[PDB]
């Protein structure tokens, strides 16, 4: 009456001047038009949830922007529920140190990762066992991990179920299959540059999910975004110990609980070594903690 017909939408397209809004009520995308003065020093990004009014079959007047829970810087997208870090045991060769760096970075940006090992169709019997070994390490560390083959399609349905209702972004090094997976999910190709004015686009797919058509990080050094002294707050399996020993850096402290956990097999030598490498600390003691595997 004096009140507007407010409806909820999601910004799925954001280029220079334009805003594309996916209206949840009908699944249609409308041209979004901000309405108001605070509302233009109010930055609106892909991923932002908005409330507004449908003005006509092709236009939606944006009245409010919901507070966002996170904001990634590549691509520039708000409210990401899962960063899908695509990895492969081989082709390319898995690099656990770089995956650990990437996990630290996404934990810092406050986005939950899901590790997806692709190309399982290429593995021999011994490689399958090695892959299971890495999967156990990451699951024990506290992360969700899935296996898929974008080539055969195996595991893709399980991934779609896992991603229900989520806004997602694909990340991982070149060649792991990010574009192949996006193709399985949406029939679309991952956008790059030219074999600079791209924009961000979220593509609806599966059970009410959305995935970006541009990727997240490929290979990243955690300290480009996280202070070295803060890296320890982003190793998931360290957190229970840090709750009782808030100041322990897990470096030269002789009775460090994390080192004890590594010695007893509760924390993997692989993850602990990545931690020390990231903060650039060499410990002679590592030879005594890591010698069984
Ligand atoms: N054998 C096999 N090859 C795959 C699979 N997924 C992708 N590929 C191939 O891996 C290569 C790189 O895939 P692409 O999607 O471009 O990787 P991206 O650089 O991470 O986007 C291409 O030749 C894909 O056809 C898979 O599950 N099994
Ligand atoms: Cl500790
Ligand atoms: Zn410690």
């Amino acid at each position: 009456m004096g009140k507007k017909e407010l409806k909820r939408g999601l910004v799925v397209d954001r280029e220079a001047q334009m805003i594309g809004v996916y209206l949840f009520e009908d699944g249609k995308t409308y041209r979004g038009i901000p309405r108001g003065k605070v509302l233009k020093k109010t930055k609106i990004y892909a991923g932002d949830y908005v409330w507004g009014e449908v003005v006509d079959p092709n236009t939606f007047a944006i009245e409010e922007v919901e507070e966002r829970k996170n904001l990634l810087i590549r691509p520039k997208v708000a409210n990401v529920d899962r960063v899908i870090i695509v990895e492969t045991l081989k082709m390319p060769e898995f690099n656990n140190y770089l995956l650990d760096n990437m996990l630290v970075v996404y934990e810092y940006f406050k986005v939950e990762p899901v590790i997806v090992f692709n190309k399982i169709d290429l593995l021999n019997e011994e490689e399958k066992k090695e892959l299971e070994r890495w999967i156990s390490i990451y699951r024990d560390a506290g992360y969700d991990v899935l296996k898929v083959s974008a080539k055969t399609g195996e595991g893709i349905d399980e991934l779609v179920d896992y991603l229900e209702g989520f806004i997602c972004i694909l990340a991982g090094p070149s060649g792991v299959g990010k574009s192949s997976i996006l193709s399985r999910l949406t029939g679309e190709e991952l956008r790059t540059q030219e074999v600079t004015t791209t924009g961000v686009r979220l593509i609806p797919f599966g059970k009410g999910s959305f995935v970006g058509d541009t990727p997240g990080f490929s290979k990243v050094e955690a300290t480009m975004f996280v202070k070295p002294r803060e890296v320890r707050n982003y190793f998931r399996e360290f957190l229970r110990y840090q709750c009782k020993y808030p100041d322990c850096t897990h470096t030269n402290e002789p009775g460090c609980a994390v080192k004890e956990a590594v010695k007893n097999g509760e924390i993997s030598c692989e993850r602990y070594k990545s931690y020390l490498k990231i903060i650039k600390v060499y410990l002679e003691e590592i030879k005594e903690l890591c010698r069984e595997d």
